[PDB]
């Protein structure tokens, strides 16, 4: 199995305490590490800033201590959009010269692969026909990551691509066969499964379906995901489950309803570390429940929630993440990702639980392998 991360690039901008520089990282603890984001111009990728560079340095300085350590570089994200993909891809031209880019990039900060991540080729305004030009895309990509590999003589560059944890989404963006045929992996975003904006509390990554999920939400968990994309042709070895380091705060209307499916109003406050509302690390939970926050365990969809007061906290903790990993023997081979690593208790100060208690338990419990 393979035990990807995430490390975000505006980590090493948080609050001393909550910084998180990417020579932190144990090098022996992952199998994949990704990086944050790079960015894209004039349908070339490149990265978001100058300090950037000194990132990738860094980040692949530790395949020194770890030589079978891969680390992959990730375009895309949320806040990038749909819109410059929708563009580049809109002619061969515009690919071909990206994919060049790409090659000559990856090559020169010692990357060993790249990892799309356009958030959604068929929705958040992407035209139908992006469903069929990202295939495309991957179908070429492919191909020349190939032809390098036999010219110039050396291991091929991984390419791997995250994939919608929404049913609606999957069907209008995603041609599943072709693409488990051309890409390496893809990281199923099995997470914000539920957010304030629904009106009611639910988890963020639940391994099953809770008794009140109706509809179109009882497909809300990674078990149903999971089978959706396998039984559409997904290859289990090839899926990489989302493993998120995180929760989602709401805010209960009436603090006499703590549990799934109680009404809400809005996203909680903004966390000490993270700024963003809505949302807290895991190591901002702990403190939280070292607080007095009431922590409760959520038996049908196999995930811990506490609250205090009116402020409600769907997230994982060590034992949902267990309880995880050893559903992740559906031959669900390849394996999990972490997202992010810099959310996770990496310092053991908030969580008085070791180093990545997060990861360290994925870790454990897919024995990974590494002559180090
Ligand atoms: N590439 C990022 C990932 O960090 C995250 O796993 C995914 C789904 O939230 O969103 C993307 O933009």
């Amino acid at each position: 199995y393979q035990l990807m991360c995430y490390y975000t690039s505006w980590a090493k901008d948080r609050p001393i305490e909550g910084s998180f520089k990417p020579g932190n990282i144990d090098p022996c603890l992952c199998t994949h590490l990704i990086y944050a984001f790079a960015g894209m111009q004039n349908n070339e990728i490149t990265y978001t800033h100058e300090q950037d560079l000194r990132d990738y340095e860094a980040l692949n300085g530790l395949k020194d201590k770890n030589t079978e350590l891969k680390t992959l570089l990730a375009i895309g994200g949320w806040k990038f959009g749909p819109a410059p993909f929708s563009a580049m891809v809109s002619t061969p031209q515009n690919r071909q010269i990206f994919i060049q880019s790409v090659i000559r990039f990856l090559r020169q900060y010692n990357f060993d692969g790249l990892n799309l991540d356009w958030q959604y080729p068929g929705s958040r305004g992407s035209p139908p026909k992006d469903k069929h030009l990202f295939s495309v895309l991957v179908k070429e990509m492919r191909k020349a990551f190939e032809e390098e590999s036999v010219e110039k003589d050396i291991p091929r560059l991984l390419l791997t691509s995250t994939g919608a944890g929404i049913i609606d989404v999957i069907k209008s963006g995603y041609k599943i066969p072709e693409l488990s045929q051309s890409l390496d992996y893809i990281q199923v975003m099995t997470y914000d499964l539920h957010d304030p904006k629904d009106g009611y509390t639910g988890e963020n990554s639940p391994l099953y379906k809770s008794p009140y999920d109706i509809g179109k939400s009882a497909d809300l968990n990674v078990d149903s995901i999971i089978s959706y994309w396998k039984d559409h042709g997904a290859a289990s070895e090839k899926l990489i489950v989302g493993f998120p380091a995180y929760g989602h705060t709401f805010i209960l209307s009436d603090p006499s309803k703590t549990g799934i499916g109680a009404p809400t109003i809005s996203t909680g406050p903004p966390g000490k570390y993270t700024d963003e509302s809505g949302l807290l690390a895991y190591y901002e939970v702990c403190t939280f429940l070292n607080e007095g926050a009431t922590e409760v365990w959520d038996a049908p969809q196999e995930v811990p929630y506490a609250y205090q007061g009116n402020e409600w906290v769907g997230y994982d903790n060590v034992r949902s993440f267990k309880l995880k990993a050893q559903w992740l023997k559906d031959n669900n081979l390849g394996g999990a990702v972490v997202w992010p690593l810099d959310m996770d208790d990496f310092s053991g100060s908030f969580c008085h639980q070791r180093h990545f208690p997060l990861t360290s338990t994925l870790k454990g419990d897919l024995n990974i392998h590494s002559a180090s």
